[PDB]
């Protein structure tokens, strides 16, 4: 047993765009999502089917760019801050559970620094 996914429509919510919210999706999780090294972060962690019997144990808040993208396509953030924080959530989980020299740390840590120079240029 995996935990069921993030939720990822919130159907009782009004749509409303934000400028943040577009550039976040169409920028900043386009660019990151078609990265070489996305491919780790494109789908939840499946720790039965990679093995990692520790995994729910050390991270409580499963988070992954699988989810960010239909949470985004669904308009399911009410604000900019709750798509950053998950974005922060997905590579806090790698960093706190991989091994400093394994290369899907290096992968996140390429992605995280796309994501920053994307975030430092966000709209407001
Ligand atoms: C420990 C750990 C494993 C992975 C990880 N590896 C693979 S390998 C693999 C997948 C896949 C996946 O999701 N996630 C999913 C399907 N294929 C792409 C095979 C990701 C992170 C962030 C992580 O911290």
């Amino acid at each position: 047993m995996n935990p069921p996914p993030p939720e990822t429509s919130n159907p009782n919510k009004p749509k409303r765009q934000t400028n943040q919210l577009q550039y976040l999706l169409r920028v900043v999780l386009k660019t990151l999502w078609k990265h070489q090294f996305a491919w780790p972060f494109q789908q939840p962690v499946d720790a039965v089917k990679l093995n990692l019997p520790d995994y729910y144990k050390i991270i409580k808040t499963p988070m992954d760019m699988g989810t960010i993208k239909k949470r985004l396509e669904n308009n399911y953030y009410w604000n900019a801050q709750e798509c950053i924080q998950d974005f922060n959530t997905m590579f806090t989980n790698c960093y706190i559970y991989n091994k400093p020299g394994d290369d899907i740390v290096l992968m996140a840590e390429a992605l995280e620094k796309l994501f920053l120079q994307k975030i430092n240029e966000l709209p407001t």
